């Protein structure tokens, strides 16, 4: 889309070969979970958050549902260690974004990628496209072929 950072994440997806995909520009005051869902018409759980953190062997990738918080001690486990936010230095340098509007794809560095299991329960979903005021909407099954990610038991339940 238009702002340079939306425009490095259509350019990704279209050099992915996921080209169909599109990222859609929503109102500049676009700042949560809720107010992306409603632009689009989703239900919150349909948003994915990109969430860093960064562990004592290195950072990691956490897909959340909109309608779900990451909890922590689940997180831990699945890494086998201690781990704290990644700060908005580190997830720039990382993702080559800013915090709040992560996408899933054209990052400077491989992270490892846990998916919410709670996003395989909707027919598509809506992930970051590189500001909090872009969202691109793919299946479940796009948004695993695009990243990689494990499909795994994240929320706080």
């Amino acid at each position: 889309s238009l702002s340079p950072s939306a425009r490095r994440v259509q350019g990704a997806l279209e050099t992915r070969g996921f080209g169909h995909l599109k990222v859609v520009e929503l109102p500049a005051s676009t700042r949560t979970a809720k107010e992306a869902a409603q632009a689009v018409g989703a239900e919150v759980g349909q948003i994915v958050k990109s969430l860093v953190f960064v562990g004592e062997k290195g950072a990691y990738l956490f897909l959340v549902s909109g309608k779900n918080r990451l909890d922590l001690g689940k997180a831990t486990r699945l890494v086998g260690g201690p781990l704290r936010q990644a700060t908005p230095e580190e997830v720039r340098e990382l993702t080559g974004f800013a915090i709040g509007g992560v996408p899933p794809v054209g990052h400077n560095t491989p992270l490892p990628a846990y998916l919410d299991e709670d996003l395989l329960g909707y027919p598509e979903v809506w992930a970051a496209g590189g500001t909090p005021r872009a969202l691109f909407r793919a299946t479940p099954k796009e948004l695993l072929a695009l990243t990689g990610a494990q499909v795994a038991d994240l929320k706080e339940g």
